[PDB]
């Protein structure tokens, strides 16, 4: 818009994608911040639908939007601690309570969005974003869809997700149920967390990392650097068969999950 970049500043990118960004501006007024999220016509019909639905503490607030020319704009909550990833330190991670409190926070997020019928489809670092008392926000519904219409589940079928967060089952059945896809990748964030490293570039049969993961070589990078409290989770979580991996109702009875640190 014309009349709101004259009042506004576009200070920054916060984040560039495939079909656009996303920048800062500040209303030179009021010094009120807000994100931009600029997309030249991702799925962005179905993600301002989505972002309709969504009122949760652990979800990126949407203000609105509107179309000028070709351009749609999307205006998102500034999310002013800035993103997970540089909370990680390469091939070190972060302290255990820091992490532990962070998946909690994780947890509510989908557990709210999987509640309302609704999958992200691609959780990561990049996606989690943290407000300015560092609570996680779950960020970017340009690739989520409904999986859910009222009480009844539909099967998905659409490989659209970050290769190393995706769940093995993308790569070997034509459909398969959404919440597990969800809850696998969150597995592949918390191992980033607590080593700051991500286990494998897939989970095929092919990656012999992920075969290493598969025959429980857990002295190796990155398993080693991780606690086995936490690691039973993640036991638990990276699980090939989506219909044997833990359900999030599971993982809020595991005991590092509940284990003060
Ligand atoms: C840093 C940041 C703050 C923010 N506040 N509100 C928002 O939508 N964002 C963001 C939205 C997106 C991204 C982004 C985008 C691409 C890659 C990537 O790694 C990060 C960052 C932000």
């Amino acid at each position: 818009a014309v009349p709101f970049v004259e009042d506004w500043d576009l200070v920054q990118t916060l984040g560039e994608g495939a079909y656009g960004e996303v920048q800062l501006a500040v209303n030179r007024v009021t010094e009120e911040a807000v994100a931009v999220k600029i997309v030249d016509m991702e799925n962005i019909k179905k993600e301002i639908c989505i972002n309709k639905m969504l009122n949760h503490e652990n979800v990126v607030k949407f203000y609105g939007h509107r179309r000028e020319g070709n351009i749609q704009y999307l205006f998102l909550e500034y999310c002013s601690g800035g993103e997970l990833f540089d909370r990680i330190e390469p091939d070190i991670g972060m302290p255990e309570p820091d992490a532990q409190r962070f998946f909690h926070q994780l947890m509510a997020g989908v557990v709210y969005l999987h509640g309302i019928g609704i999958t992200h489809r691609d959780i990561k670092p990049e996606n989690l974003l943290l407000d300015e008392r560092d609570n996680l926000k779950i960020s970017d519904f340009g690739l989520a869809t409904v999986f859910r219409y009222n009480n009844r589940e539909r099967l998905l079928n659409k490989m659209c997700g970050t290769l190393p967060y995706v769940a093995p089952e993308l790569l070997k059945r034509r459909e398969f149920h959404a919440e597990p896809v969800d809850v696998w990748s969150c597995g592949i964030v918390l191992t980033a967390m607590l080593a700051g490293e991500l286990p494998w570039d897939q989970p095929s049969d092919s990656c012999q990392e992920y075969s290493d993961w598969k025959e429980k070589k857990t002295y190796l990078n990155p398993w080693k650097k991780i606690d086995s409290a936490p690691l039973a989770l993640l036991h638990k979580i990276l699980v090939e068969n989506p219909s044997a991996r833990i359900t999030i109702p599971d993982i809020k009875k595991d005991r590092w999950y509940n284990k003060p640190l």
